[PDB]
């Protein structure tokens, strides 16, 4: 599917926030646009609002904790306890936490272990556990907790490192 | 939908390079992994090649094309003439122009005018068949031109500034 010298299209998600809907008159009707903070925000995007299919996620997150969240899933370089005890009890602990950066090294920790090593039992319905945790702090209160499930996991298993 | 203050997930398509697939022995088995040059490149993101979905696109276009043709369609601050003919006609020569810079000045400026004033059953011909132009020359050698006609799409409708 690959090689070396190829060109692909990659999708960078991060997180964006609405600072503004601007309303114009269209055929008649009134239709709104989004203006977007983007990438911290180096970045704005303004984009028709019916022309807009971005997942949302929880206000008490917000945008800097979803930034947070994708920097926890992609550290290159994390330290996972080497036996299998001491790896599942402070995993435990951390779905126990409160703590939804917590709750994202675990995901992320198991979802590499899995495509590495791969996974124990216990392991492997704690990775579904706290996959549902996650997904269930950011979604909004079905078909968007599936989308935000595959683009979390798609992140887990991306190293990025910086630099400018 | 949407209200100020509201977060989302933004997935930020632009081009990326496979600069190197390095190889793990997984499982017995010999496995790669995808090492890739992002944002040109401020970003370098590596991830398993058998999880890596990102839609190709052709050598003669390249990253540097690649990231041009976002930047055409996402460009905030156009010109087109006012004139049904003479906007017809200079649209009509870019297709004909083999530059996909033009082919993609084209496809934007149609897709933004049917969203606000709506499409001339001409210009609305002239829009699928740039469309079909600007995916056979990115594409590989049809669920990717599919993606990709949607992706491309979407930027078309999205103005970016920046401000570093």
């Amino acid at each position: 599917i690959f090689k070396v010298g190829d060109t692909v299209v990659y999708p960078h998600h991060g997180a964006a926030l609405v600072e503004a809907i601007e309303t114009r008159t269209i055929k008649g009707e009134q239709k709104e646009y989004l203006v977007l903070k983007v990438a911290q925000g180096d970045l704005t995007v303004r984009v028709p609002a019916e022309n807009a299919e971005y997942v949302g996620v929880r206000d008490v997150v917000g945008q800097e904790g979803l930034d947070k969240v994708f920097q926890v899933l992609r550290a290159p370089h994390t330290e996972e306890p080497t036996n299998w005890s001491r790896r599942y009890k402070a995993n435990l602990e951390k779905l126990a936490s409160g703590d939804v950066n917590k709750v994202a090294e675990v995901v992320r920790d198991l979802w590499r272990r899995d495509q590495e090593r791969g996974l124990s039992a216990g392991e492997k319905r704690m990775l579904a556990k706290a996959r549902q945790i996650l997904v269930g702090e950011l979604a909004l209160a079905a078909k968007a907790e599936t989308i935000l499930d595959e683009v979390l996991a798609a992140a887990a298993l991306e190293h990025h490192h910086h630099h400018h």
